[PDB]
């Protein structure tokens, strides 16, 4: 949605290995949707990209924030 139906969507700028489980791995350049902002550094965002290669443990956890960014897009479709 626009105003109603929540949207946050974030670009990686740079890659992150994910140590544990909690935490969620990607790359630079991964579309990711940030759901939970209750804390000023890790955000629980979700995997938006179409599925990996290979046998996906985990689509979401906790991102650093400063690793992405505000990537404008399209709200109203």
């Amino acid at each position: 949605g626009s105003s109603g139906s929540s949207g946050q969507y974030f670009v990686a700028l740079f890659d992150y290995q994910a140590r544990t489980a909690e935490d969620l791995s990607f790359r630079a350049g991964d579309k990711l949707q940030v759901l939970d902002t209750s804390h000023e550094g890790w955000w629980l965002a979700r995997h938006l990209e179409k599925k990996g290669t290979g046998l996906g443990q985990q689509l979401q956890g906790y991102i650093p924030s400063n690793y992405v960014a505000e990537d404008s897009g399209p709200s109203s479709g």
